[PDB]
């Protein structure tokens, strides 16, 4: 029901900044966002860009995000699992919180 966009999402370069837009989410709440690749059942996300944002009264938010073609990645609890290469691993930018998962948008470099 909420909307979640990430653009551009293809033809990407390491360190490129993309735009993130959320709408129709829970009003006035905190959500989390990160670039991750699925490995072994858990998501290995970039800990240097993993972050949070708040929504306005309409459940919307927008901000910029830096994507990495490859990076040293960690699981949700902070455990390092080594490095991920998005030229081969299926990386996506995903957002959400305990009450609602806003979705996944696949990234291509």
């Amino acid at each position: 029901a909420p909307a979640f966009s990430v653009s551009p999402a293809s033809g990407l370069s390491d360190g490129q900044s993309v735009s993130v837009s959320v709408s129709g989410a829970a009003a006035g709440e905190t959500y989390y966002i990160a670039q991750c690749a699925p490995v072994g059942g858990q998501d290995a996300c970039n800990p240097a860009t993993a972050t949070s944002f708040t929504t306005d009264a309409s459940g919307a938010a927008s901000f910029s995000f830096v994507v990495r073609k490859s990076y040293t990645g960690s699981t949700p609890e902070g455990t390092p699992v080594g490095s991920v290469d998005c030229a081969t691993a299926a990386c996506n930018l995903g957002a959400g919180n305990s009450g609602l998962d806003l979705g996944h948008v696949a990234l291509t470099f």
